[PDB]
């Protein structure tokens, strides 16, 4: 290509659209993501449903380094939520 490496790439996947995040990383907090993927999507965080990577159980928190999960680049992974209040869109 041209360029290598520099930071850390996030992709996700929210019902048939992906998301890509090359603003933050390691450093920043999942929060940091959220907070990034409420304006990406257009959904809450806390109602923002990370499907990909969990941790014996839930996946990881919001005061949870993405660091120390110490994820894979470019990682692809899945979305679940919904936009808008109420259950019923239109």
């Amino acid at each position: 290509g041209s360029s290598g490496s520099s930071g850390l790439p996030i992709i996700v996947k929210w019902g048939g659209q992906e998301y890509s995040v090359t603003t933050l990383s390691e450093d920043d907090t999942v929060l940091d993501l959220k907070q990034f993927l409420k304006t990406l999507t257009g959904v809450l965080p806390e109602r923002q449903k990370l499907l990909g990577l969990k941790v014996k159980g839930k996946p990881a928190e919001n005061d949870v380094k993405l660091g120390a999960l110490k994820l894979k680049p470019n990682t692809k992974i899945m979305m679940m939520g919904t936009r808008e209040s109420g259950p019923s869109s239109g």
